[PDB]
């Protein structure tokens, strides 16, 4: 038993990794098949980054302008396109160490593992969510761009984020792997209003669940609600509203552990109205919404990748 | 920026990972040039774990008993012997996938990176500490055992953990890659004590730093202290005691944020005195102690590895 913040085995992400230089500006690609995809803003100085016309920029630049590298092995460019933000610079060989891999748009509230990487080199992984406003709370520095967010279903990875941009607030913002900005980010250095942010109820739902499992279970106390009731409770602490497919989403650890969904959320509204008076839930001193539903299932039944 | 408690990339450890069985139990193996390394308790039923003899039990056990499969390939066994509580499978193919790697028996407050893995296959990765009392606080279902953590020094894998034992507290002992486990534990189904633990200052201090470093400062108060001081409020509250050699190994973050570390013990005893009053510090609502001082500089200046 025990419950941590697991993020996905990062191998296959490894192999894909390459550093992209554009003359004195270097950030990170991802190579799969014969093409490598990376932030359009290596193109760009720190001067351009403050109002670039990335069409303008990318004219003065032809196919030997970009460096890609792959540890050590310079890669032939043979062609280069701009896709919304994305960079896709055409290669001359296939990266042999491409696994099965898919590119998806994920949703607000999912859950998603970093490679974080320098010069196309891997320093760690971490598990983080997107939060509703499109932000994510992330660990990037200077180089970290187009470092890349994935999941893993047995041996197919799905790309999910590539990271582009640190708002002046600290929070970090990036693309699908089809160069669209999650949320209403543009890849400029400028002021940029994120959302009022939310918590993602039915993670902090899947998370009280995973506590009762591992047999964490002071908090579950002697009332029930209604979904309108506990979405009153929701709006006045910033927690997104709660739905039935959400309801649906937590049946299978409704089951298992015998508490009715409505019965946990009397259980949150309570934590919500009272705090937790110094205690601490699976070794947390706040309500954890970095865990999906799904995440907790895979975490309590073992489930592994190849 | 940003701050997240990172593990190590796994894509060196994935490609060591096996599957052992003996008779009806299968575990986790590492397969390093032409040994594989598990816990001996992969000769044991449920019943013999309750009070194993395992000089009597392995003597019941051949080489063609130790079934060893990487992948889809099965392993020749043509070799085993017991060190301490590890068995040592010698096979008759080296590993083409050995990265550069060293055994270590790490400190207690050390950090590393486990590789949760079920039947040789990978699950998951997180960053975790030693305890002081020797234990771990992991992610470990049936099956995980065989398991290893690790840390990474650019192109070399430190193997410093091999999981073996869930006690009925719930909590994680294991031992080092030569068998001989961390803390008084011993690999049998019985009641176990772990000594009082406490908390690991040395790494609070390097993660109250780490939030200085982005921008959270609120806890900075207006006192200093001495060690022996601080030492008085550490014993109350259950922390490890303060040394000389912790404060030298804080210094370079000293220098950084020109911060004395007695100031900063000064802020972290009021921090104990009058508790964080409802507020975070890099978004944790408690003292962190999973992160060592070079764990800090390591995410903090953007450290790659190969």
């Amino acid at each position: 038993s025990g419950f941590r913040k697991m993020a996905f085995p990062s191998g296959k992400v490894e192999g894909c990794m390459v550093q992209v230089t554009c003359g004195t500006t270097t950030l990170n690609g991802l190579w799969l098949d014969d093409v490598v995809y990376c932030p359009r803003h290596v193109i760009c100085t720190s001067e351009d980054m403050l109002n670039p016309n990335y069409e303008d920029l990318l004219i003065r630049k032809s196919n030997h302008n970009f460096l890609v590298q792959a540890g050590n092995v310079q890669l032939r460019v043979i062609g280069h396109s701009m896709q919304n933000c994305v960079l896709k610079l055409k290669v001359d060989t296939a990266n042999p160490k491409t696994p099965k891999y898919k590119f998806v748009r994920i949703q607000p509230g999912q859950t998603f593992s970093v490679l974080a990487c320098y010069n196309g080199s891997p320093s760690g992984v971490y598990q983080c969510a997107m939060r509703p406003n499109f932000t994510i709370k992330g660990s990037f520095l200077n180089g970290s761009c187009g470092s890349v967010g994935f999941n893993i279903d047995y041996d197919c990875v799905s790309f999910c984020y590539m990271h582009h941009m640190e708002l002046p607030t600290g929070v970090h913002a990036g693309t699908d792997l089809e160069g669209n900005f999650y949320g209403p980010f543009v890849d400029r250095q400028t002021a940029q209003a994120a959302g009022t942010d939310t918590t993602i109820t039915v993670n902090v739902l899947a998370w009280l669940y995973a506590a009762v499992i591992n047999g964490d279970r002071w908090f579950l106390n002697r009332f029930t609600t209604t979904l309108n009731d506990f979405n009153l409770v929701a709006m006045k602490y910033n927690y997104e509203p709660l739905t039935q497919d959400h309801v649906d989403i937590l049946g299978p650890l409704s089951a298992q552990t015998g508490i009715a969904v409505l019965d946990m959320c009397a259980s949150l509204k309570e934590l919500l109205q009272n705090g937790m008076n110094g205690r601490t839930i699976l070794g947390s001193a706040l309500l954890e919404d970095e865990f999906t539903p799904f995440d907790v299932v895979r975490q309590c039944s073992g489930v592994t990748f190849q």
